[PDB]
């Protein structure tokens, strides 16, 4: 198959979608490209290398509300970037696995530069402003994380008391969205009683 | 080696922080044991079965405040509850991808039972009680994950813009737990906005 760039990432999207972050080795991935191991590395040196690469397409691919509108609140910001990057990361299997630890690639640079910027004019330190986003981004991979993870273990792997009897009912009776929904409205209204704080005892 | 519960899930809890999650092998594990992969697959049928025993263990041996003090605020017990969860969950490499979509097991029933009717009685719905203690449990596991996995990065693999190069010195200015603790009192003081606001408005 080729080998650009494009269609390597293609290929480890695919396999990664296949058979999940364990089933991505250098060597199966050989297999899908319908070549010799010696030829994948001159492309590919190690798995690292295609797990940056890889985060970086999941974004490109599937993160459509990276930067503000015009006019837009930072709380409404947060939401749409928030649910944006929590699609993103359910759109292929362990993809928030493949996210996890990654920095910000050169090529997103001027977005994460403008998403900093637009929250310290709107009244954050940039300090503050950064732990806002990063408890978001945290929040997000977590709850994506346990739902990914959790399908997994249902298809490898009963004296329940009645709140966690009726907790599991409530977890499982969607997708995550419901409870995460409710923690993002809640994690940025307390950005907000921060924010509006400013020097006074909160 | 000894073969009881006990020192299996040692073996593998040594195993794993030598190692991380994908050194956890079936094979390695009866290499640290002393052991052939037939008297190993006896005692531990499959990797998941190990992580799910994994995941109970990190919390039974370092997850100290998991249950509220005596007349404990619901906020206090949380953050208490939240910084114990961190802690327990970076004590071992990779620990936090090993309690990923696990569910609370039996041994573990009656805490976590007395966990949600400690927020009921605090004024949450089952739901919202639920809703928040899973934001926590999301948010922590997010955090400790990115720092987890950033580290190893590190040990794997210049034109910034101010704000990234300045939000790059922050994050890794400690070990991840300053932002971690102001995202937890933004998070807490959202549910507490919430339980406040009734039926009103908010
Ligand atoms: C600001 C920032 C971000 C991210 C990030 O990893 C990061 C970091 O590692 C160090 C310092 C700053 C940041 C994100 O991963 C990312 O997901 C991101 O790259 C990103 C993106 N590229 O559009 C986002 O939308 C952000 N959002 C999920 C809060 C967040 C922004
Ligand atoms: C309530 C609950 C919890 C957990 C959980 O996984 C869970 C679930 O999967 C379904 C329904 C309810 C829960 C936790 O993992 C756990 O970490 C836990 O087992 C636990 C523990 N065993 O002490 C905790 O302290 C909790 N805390 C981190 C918020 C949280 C509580
Ligand atoms: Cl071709
Ligand atoms: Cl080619
Ligand atoms: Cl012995
Ligand atoms: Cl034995």
């Amino acid at each position: 198959s080729r080998l650009n760039r494009e269609s390597v990432i293609d290929a480890a999207l695919e396999l990664l979608n296949e058979t999940g972050i364990d089933g991505l080795t250098t060597r199966k991935l050989a297999q899908k490209l319908g070549i010799e191991q010696p030829t994948l590395y001159w492309h590919v040196k190690n798995k690292r290398a295609l797990l940056d690469a890889l985060a970086v397409e999941i974004l490109a691919r599937h993160h459509d509300y990276s930067l503000p509108a015009a006019g837009e609140s930072w709380q409404s910001f947060l939401r749409n970037n928030a649910m944006s990057f929590r699609r993103a990361l359910l759109r292929y299997r362990d993809g928030a696995k493949v996210h996890l630890g990654t920095r910000p690639d050169e090529k997103q640079y001027d977005t994460v530069e403008t998403q900093l910027r637009f929250m310290t004019e709107n009244g954050f330190s940039l300090r503050d402003g950064l732990y806002a986003i990063s408890a978001v981004s945290h929040f997000t991979l977590g709850a994506v994380l346990e739902q990914q993870e959790h399908t997994a273990a249902l298809t490898d792997r009963e004296n329940l008391p009645p709140l966690l009897r009726e907790a599991l009912q409530i977890m499982d009776s969607d997708d995550g969205e419901q409870a995460f929904l409710h923690g993002l409205e809640s994690l940025i209204r307390g950005f907000e009683v921060q924010l509006t704080a400013l020097l006074q005892i909160v």
